[PDB]
Parts: C-alpha cells; sequence; structure tokens
C-alpha cells in the first residue's frame, strides 16, 4: 500500500529532514524506516517529528551501525512489511585536515562508513529488488565527489568512490528495473590548532587557515535549508525514469564544467588554487 | 647524484617494467628501490633486470606492505641515501564480480591496498618532499577511475578514490613545488563460477558472463605493451612541469568525453550498458 523508504544517517542533517518530510507528507504515501548509529541521538529526530506532525506510525527508528553487516541484517529483518521501496543511503563522516595530521584510523573509518556501509546496504537490499525487478535507490553525494578539495583528500576520495560504485552499478541494473540515483549536494545548513599544528608544518598549517576561512564564506554565502536538498531527493524518487545524477544546485557546475573539458586536470587544479588561496 | 626512485607493487606488471626500466636506463640518472608484499614475488624482477642487465647497485628490493604503517616507515628508513626524490604509488589490486558475491572481507582489503595503501606511502613520504620544496608523486590510475565498469564496482571505488584524493592534495600541493601527477592506464599486457553462481541470482550471472567476454575482446584487441606504459611514467617523471594527469592511450576518451559533457551521467550509461551487453 504504502511506498516503504529506509534511510541510513537521521540522526541530522539531510538524513533527519528526508525522513520527516516523508513521513510527514499530506498524501500519507510513505512508510518511513530512519535509521541511526546511536539511538541516544534519536530525539532531534522526535521533535521534527512532532513539528511536522507526522502521523503515528509513518515513521519508525530503527538502530543501524553501516560499519556492521549483522546491524545492516538486523535493521533489514525489522522491516515488517517484507519490502524495501526505496533505499536512502545517506550517512556519511566528514574529515578535514592536513592529509599528514589524520590518524590511519579516522582515514579508515571515513572509508568504512562512507564506502564500505554503502556497499554493505546495497549487498544486503538490492538482490530483493533485482528479484521484484522494482525499487529506488538514492545515494547522497557531495561536490567533493565530483571536483577535489584541499584539506578533504579523504573525505573526496570517499566520495569520488560513491561515484565510481554507484555509476558501475547503474550500468548494470538498467535492464533489471532497479533506479539508482546520486543526489550531489553542495553546502547545507543543517584536532583542535594545537593537535593540527602539532602534526603538520607552519606553512601547511596556514593553508588550512586560508581553506578554513574560504569555505566558511562559501558556506556563509551558498549553504542550502535541508529542506530543499530533502525535496530534490523527493523529485528523484518520483521520476518516471530517474536520471543516475540529480544536482541540488547551479553553483558549482561552472567549476565542474571547466574540470570536465581539460581532462589533464591543469585548468581545475589551477582554477580551484586561486579560488581557494 | 642519481633520482631516488622508490615503487610499490614490483612484483609484476607495470610496477616491475617501471622499475627495471629506470634502473637499465643507459644514462644511470637512477636508484631504484622496487618494493613487493611477499619476497617469494621477486624471482621475476630480477630475471627481467638480469634481462636489461641493471647494473649492480641500481636496484633493490624492499619488503612493504602497504596495508601496514610500521612496514611502510620500515622501508623508509631503508632508503640510505635519505631522501626520495620520485614516489611511485603503483600497488593495487582487482576485484571483479556481482557486488552481492564480494566478500565483506574482500571489498575492505580492496580499499586498504588501493585507497588507505597509499594515503600510508603520502603521509610517510610527502612531509620531506614538502620541506625539501622538490619531488614528484607518480600514481598508477585506470580507466575505471574514470568512468564507471559494471562487474568492477568496488574496484571502480577504489580507482576514483585515488582520482579525488590526488586531486585534492594537487590543488594544495602546487605552491610547495611537489608535482602529483596519475598515469591513466587502459588494459595492459602485464571465485570460480559455482562460487560466484551460488552468491548471485542467474540472470546477474549471465550478465557477467556478457561483460567477461567483452572484456576479453577489449583486452585483446587493445592491450598495451607494459613497456609502452612505464615509458608514460618517464615522460611524466621529466616533464618540467608536469600537469596533473596523463593517458597512456587516446582509446577510451571518446567514452569518457561522453561521460564528461553530460552530467546526468544518462548518456554514459546508456553508451556504457550498450557497449557491454
Ligand atoms: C567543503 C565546502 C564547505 C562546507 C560544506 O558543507 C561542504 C562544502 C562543499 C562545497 C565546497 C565548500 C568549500 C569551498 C569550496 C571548495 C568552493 O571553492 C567550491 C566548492 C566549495
Ligand atoms: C576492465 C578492462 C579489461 C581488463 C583490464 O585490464 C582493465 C580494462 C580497462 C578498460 C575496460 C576493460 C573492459 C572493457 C571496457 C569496459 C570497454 O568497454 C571500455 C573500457 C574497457
Amino acid at each position: 500500500a504504502r511506498t516503504v523508504v529506509l534511510i541510513t544517517g537521521c540522526s541530522s542533517g539531510i538524513g533527519l529532514h528526508l525522513a520527516v518530510r516523508l513521513a510527514s507528507d499530506p498524501s500519507q504515501s510513505f512508510k518511513v524506516y530512519a535509521t541511526l548509529r546511536d539511538l541516544k541521538t534519536q530525539g532531534r529526530l522526535w521533535e521534527a517529528a512532532r513539528a511536522l506532525a507526522c502521523p503515528p506510525g509513518s515513521l519508525e527508528t530503527l538502530q543501524l551501525d553501516v560499519r556492521d553487516s549483522k546491524s545492516v541484517a538486523a535493521a533489514r529483518e525489522r522491516v515488517t512489511e517484507g519490502r524495501v521501496d526505496v533505499l536512502v543511503c545517506n550517512a556519511g563522516l566528514g574529515l578535514l585536515g592536513p592529509l599528514e595530521a589524520l590518524g590511519e584510523d579516522a582515514v579508515a573509518s571515513v572509508l568504512d562508513v562512507n564506502v564500505v556501509g554503502t556497499v554493505r546496504m546495497l549487498q544486503a537490499f538490492l538482490p530483493d529488488m533485482k528479484r521484484r525487478g522494482s525499487g529506488r535507490v538514492l545515494v547522497t553525494g557531495s561536490v567533493g565527489g565530483l571536483m577535489g578539495l584541499p584539506f578533504n583528500d579523504v573525505y573526496c576520495a570517499s566520495k569520488f568512490a560513491l561515484e565510481g560504485l554507484c555509476e558501475s552499478l547503474a550500468v548494470l541494473l538498467l535492464p533489471f528495473g532497479v533506479h539508482l540515483s546520486l543526489i550531489e549536494c553542495g553546502p547545507v545548513h543543517t584536532g583542535s590548532p594545537e593537535e593540527v599544528l602539532d602534526r603538520t608544518d607552519i606553512h601547511t598549517f596556514h593553508r588550512f587557515y586560508q581553506y578554513l576561512a574560504h569555505s566558511k564564506q562559501v558556506f556563509r554565502e551558498a549553504a542550502q535549508n535541508p529542506e530543499e536538498v530533502a525535496e530534490v531527493f523527493l523529485t528523484a524518487l518520483r521520476a518516471p525514469k530517474p536520471t543516475l545524477r540529480y544536482f541540488t544546485t547551479e553553483r558549482f557546475l561552472p567549476l565542474l564544467r571547466m574540470r570536465l573539458d581539460d581532462p589533464s586536470g591543469s585548468n581545475y587544479v589551477t582554477a580551484m588554487h586561486r579560488e581557494v588561496f
């Protein structure tokens, strides 16, 4: 009857706002499983759910740790309807800093949550979709998945990885009737200094500050409401033939095109260096 | 005096051929540390070294496991010259199959060797390069880093990740005088069926066969000599101002451009589906 949606990473941000947008939809078309790594963070989702007056039974929370394939399987068994019509792979971690200041565990964690975590969800959920010959997968992407950003080396690695993962899968899934799309987000309004200085050189440290200053100004001028981003997920959801990629904004497309039409990377690296520094 | 080169993944392929090309250079400009995960595989490198008559002391082998930051640090201490002029990040794993048939450990291993392994090398070696204000980093890339290939979902994820990692770093390293370049390789002439069938559906299994058939024909028609690929690394090495990206072939550039100029991904996914299936 209803469209069953399971969303990862609902404790804040896009995931939180998408979950309550869908559950509160005036048409009541959606049953939403909002999943979270730590149940102690669920308060914010329930406060938003109340604000939007989600009908009882339109929204349920599950604990799901995308690092643990047992946790993934336990949450899938909790989908009482026995299918997922829309899977939204949104859990993700950022990681910001000079590459040599990043702990090895932090690097592996970002990769595990952002890439392997999405692999675990797709392994768990794609089979029943392929069998039914139907289902929609939406994956939260980033501008940092489409072009490299300084001091985001590992975050960008992880978001570029989701691009390759999803594009590869889409080439195969086409004749199966299962549609996968990336939702490419720019900024969204959702170590300490001594720590970082201890792990890098003064010149890199200064470039980091410059990057942070520029980033803050891009964010204050350009950040989108998660309400507006969530509606782009909805657009993808309802598209009779969805495309592989949706963009939540036109903002970064000129930078992207400059990347796109000089494959040597020389124009992009130059332009981004000037843009930031 | 000599240009000190440390290359990862020298047991076969590009890494093996690049190592002996450099060590055997008639000019004797290069001292090469060819590194390998398992020393039992070093025979092939030494057979090639003899064939090309590398002078004694032009080539040394080190054991290096890019999964282990202690192994990385132990090999760096073995660079008797106390600097690395050229770091070649080439170790890599493939992974081929229906996504749901891939073991979780195999997925994590590919990511660890191909992405985190390269992060470990850059963390270990970039600091002294930035300090000197000089050094060249060359990273073995792939066509699968630039466009998604069906049944290579995790391999492509890993090779897309190297793109984001390197591009992000290049934006920063520009004013430091340290130059990083990807060398984008097409095919290079360097589970059992019951296993895979047990882990997927018959229809995906059949698409896998089709992909393998097409792949084999692309390889037989298009595979390059690693001798020819190694010379593209040399070109990058010697370029007074290197670009971010070198391509070893023009072959896949029409497919890439079609990807590049439809950001929605719709033309690429369609064209690649038709190309393979
Ligand atoms: C990381 C930031 C800033 C913080 C964030 O939420 C993600 C966002 C993605 C767009 C980036 C931006 C930093 C400034 C950049 C790099 C602009 O120059 C162009 C794209 C911007
Ligand atoms: C994985 C393969 C085949 C095996 C290999 O060594 C890597 C190589 C990269 C180019 C791929 C190719 C498979 C066939 C493809 C997908 C062609 O259609 C275009 C690019 C090709």
